[PDB]
């Protein structure tokens, strides 16, 4: 119903972009409820598609996570990468600003002046976030609106036993800022049993290993594009990249956990 784009392959996922070229539109920093950002959207499509908000971490700008914007937009999503109100905002604040950003992006589907008018299926929303933004992602994933969540090297102080959207945590093995033993790994173990979930730990990864645009793009592409396809688009052509391969046998994946099949 919601399937878009070519039948996938590993090479297709791992290429620098998906099938579509990407246009961008600015959201002013004066927007209420968050710090502005960029809406990324594909050319050469018809009909509606899922929407995604991407949020950075402490003392970090939108550019820290921008890779995810064209990467996913080029695969048939409308993706808004954002700034927070201040660099110092903590995870509870970031969760609130994800919600405000989602509300804003949904409002664009019907705004007269918006380049993505009529292009968003507002029932189909995902969130991606790095570090504290990843804590914020896990918080919003506990609320029952969003349909997919990808925390990237998450940092938070709470626990996540109420997450209720399918959740893929990217962990960075060598992370000194949000060490996996205190953040990503506990967060995954806290996730309840009634969701589809996955833990992908990138081998020798710094805190920045899952932001995108580094040497780990093959794993981030295969897992992250497939996650949003599978869970936002209900697109089971992508199941094969998530459930089936022995993920740890990939030299760039140091640990994998999950509850396949989905």
């Amino acid at each position: 119903a919601y399937e878009r784009g070519p039948d996938p392959s590993v090479a297709f996922l791992e290429a620098p972009t998906g099938p579509h070229s990407v246009r961008t539109s600015r959201v002013s920093g004066l927007v209420s409820g968050f710090g502005g950002g960029t809406i990324h959207y594909p050319t050469g499509t018809t009909g509606t598609m899922a929407a995604i908000v991407v949020i950075p971490g402490f003392v970090s700008a939108e550019s820290s996570i921008e890779w995810w914007g064209p990467k996913l937009a080029s695969h048939g999503f409308v993706v808004m990468t954002i700034d927070t109100n201040t660099g110092f905002d903590q995870p509870p604040s970031r969760a609130r600003q994800i919600n405000n950003a989602l509300d804003y992006l949904v409002s664009q589907n019907t705004s007269r002046t918006s380049p993505v008018n009529g292009m968003i299926d507002t029932e189909r929303l995902g969130v991606i976030g790095w570090s504290m933004g990843g804590g914020g992602t896990l918080r919003v994933a506990s609320e029952g609106r969003i349909k997919a969540a990808i925390p990237l090297a998450p940092w938070d102080t709470t626990r996540f036993r109420g997450v209720q959207a399918p959740t893929l945590i990217f962990a960075c093995e060598s992370d000194l800022i949000a060490p996996v033993r205190s953040h990503a790994s506990p967060f995954y173990n806290q996730l309840p049993d009634d969701i589809d979930k996955a833990y992908v730990e990138i081998n020798n990864g710094s805190h920045y290993c899952a932001n995108g645009g580094g040497l780990n793009n093959d794993v981030l592409s295969r897992f992250g594009v497939s996650w949003m396809k599978r869970f936002l688009d209900n697109d089971t052509r992508y199941s094969q990249f998530l459930c089936g391969p022995n993920h740890e046998s990939d030299r760039n994946i140091s640990e994998y956990r999950g509850n396949c099949p989905y």
